[PDB]
């Protein structure tokens, strides 16, 4: 679904550094690719890093990525495949998660992505996520969690 994005939310330099787990998406992508771990390093206001994942069809994958950041949006570039390469806008910022939205080739009608600091986010985090989504005209009921990993949601 299309969000109502907040036009006053901008990415703070270095906010994306470190390890993240992409555990909730809309539409649900987890039958195609799952157990997504991201690691980002700062390059000025940009980032470089890696994304590792499990694919039922391709096996274990490791990808090198770049993020170029421009205000409330960034461009995501991956080396080997470009299924998820797109501009993504920030929808919500929290100490424990970020919510992004874009229209990549893999989900060209729109893809909302929730990146968590914790590998298995607990109920208090999910409650905050639900409120963040409502604030941008989205709804957790249209999202799927990654139930391929050792986490109950
Ligand atoms: C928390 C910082 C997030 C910044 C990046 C926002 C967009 C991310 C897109 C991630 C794509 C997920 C790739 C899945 C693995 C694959 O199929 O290659």
């Amino acid at each position: 679904k299309e969000p109502c994005p907040p036009e006053n939310l901008q990415l703070t330099p270095r906010a994306l550094v470190g390890k993240w787990y992409l555990r909730t998406t809309s539409p649900d992508i987890f039958k195609q690719v799952s157990n997504i771990t991201e690691f980002y390093s700062a390059h000025g206001n940009d980032y470089y890093g890696t994304v590792t994942d499990y694919s039922p069809e391709y096996g274990l994958e490791a990808h090198r990525v770049n993020l170029t950041v421009s205000g409330r949006t960034l461009k995501f570039y991956m080396n080997d495949t470009h299924e998820y390469d797109s501009e993504y806008e920030i929808l919500a910022v929290d100490k424990d998660y970020f919510i992004f939205y874009g229209h990549p080739p893999a989900a060209p009608s729109g893809l909302a992505l929730i990146h968590y600091r914790q590998s298995c986010p607990k109920e208090d985090i999910i409650k905050r996520v639900k409120k963040s989504l409502k604030n941008v005209c989205l709804d957790y009921k249209y999202f799927g969690n990654d139930t391929s990993v050792h986490c109950r949601y």
